């Protein structure tokens, strides 16, 4: 359970991250 | 602490493929 | 390995709910 927690969440920051500068350009008008 | 940690996760997950598709939306301009 | 986890999942869910609300006010024209 605690390695299949692990990749979960690593795919989350992965995904969080991404999110943050996808919202980070809209809320800037970047680009 | 795992159990929690678990629910948590799933909960993450539901929230974050939200947001993606709502992000994704905003980029394409979709509707 | 689950404290780590545990640490992270605090740290994602501040990020979702930030994200959350960000995104909210993009969808609704807020401000």
């Amino acid at each position: 359970e605690v390695e299949a927690l692990e990749k979960k969440v690593e795919a989350l920051e992965f995904k969080v991250q991404k999110l943050e500068k996808k919202v980070e350009a809209l809320e800037h008008g970047w680009d």
